[PDB]
């Protein structure tokens, strides 16, 4: 995507869809890669801080992320546990947003795809616009959830 | 669910063999998401009875080993459906094949069939036939799934896919 404008990205958000490239990214409740997204909040730095949630030492843990701006407009570099890129393919800023993140040493074995959306509702275009995306890449496990799981903590 | 090869009939003879579970999709997450999930089984082939049932060679991950079993699926007045004595599946349902190359199954509980509804895309060699996941995906769209897996080559040559 050409551009994102951060300040327009802030708020609340919900993990409504997730896709890996490996299984075992996602296939647990504690899987490295299951992450829930909750807010968005532009830092003074100009950076973009991620709240999120992931299930962890028995527990639903918050994590605080740190997205930096690249000289790709689209693509943010984070310092995470597992992950070190993150990529937005698609946003209207106002319902849904696309994105995916991986680990740039393993690009294919680390790859994962979320649906993000404004509200814990299921936005079927925003399932569209997921899946036609994920149509192009390499991807063994799908997850959707429900809104009585978004509303709920680690779903 | 529509079992669409109950209109054009069921014959267990053709499908007998080898078969690969290429592809699994779940209602409920936490019925097929773990390696040892519930529903999590790899079918390993098809074998009609003199009864006319089906014997099913089936894989399952216990315990951090993975494990055999036979399962006899028993045949109904309508085709393409059987009766399977499970703890909490006890149907299985022929949706699609070609005998050749792919055969779409679902497994329900008819006591809670939307919670308990799982299927699969078996394919007769482990290869990725994007036909058959096709099929496959065109059978999802009418079914309330929530978790979606699919396997490599070599995790289909390997026991319970590991
Ligand atoms: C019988 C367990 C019910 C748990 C419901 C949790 C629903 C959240 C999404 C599925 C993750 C759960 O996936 S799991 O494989 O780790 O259980
Ligand atoms: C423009 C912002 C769009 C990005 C929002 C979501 C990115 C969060 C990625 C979590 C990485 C998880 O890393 S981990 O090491 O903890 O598994
Ligand atoms: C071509 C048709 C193949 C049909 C295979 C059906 C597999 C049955 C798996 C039941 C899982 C067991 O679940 S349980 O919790 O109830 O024991």
């Amino acid at each position: 995507m050409k551009g994102l404008d951060i300040q327009k990205v802030a708020g609340t958000w919900y993990s409504l869809a997730m896709a890996a490239s490996d299984i075992s990214l996602l296939d647990a409740q504690s899987a490295p890669l299951r992450v829930y997204v909750e807010e968005l909040k532009p830092t003074p730095e100009g950076d973009l801080e991620i709240l999120l949630q992931k299930w962890e030492n028995g527990e639903c843990a918050q994590k605080k992320i740190i997205a930096e701006k690249t000289k790709i407009p689209a693509v943010f570099k984070i310092d995470a546990l597992n992950e070190n890129k993150v990529l937005v393919l698609d946003t209207d800023y106002k319902k849904y947003l696309l994105f995916c993140m991986e680990n740039s040493a393993e690009p294919e074995q680390s790859l994962a795809c979320q649906c993000l959306v404004r509200t814990p509702e299921v936005d079927d275009e925003a399932l569209e616009k997921f899946d036609k995306a994920l149509k192009a890449l390499p991807m063994h496990i799908r997850l959707s959830f429900n809104p009585t799981q978004l509303e709920e903590q680690c779903h």
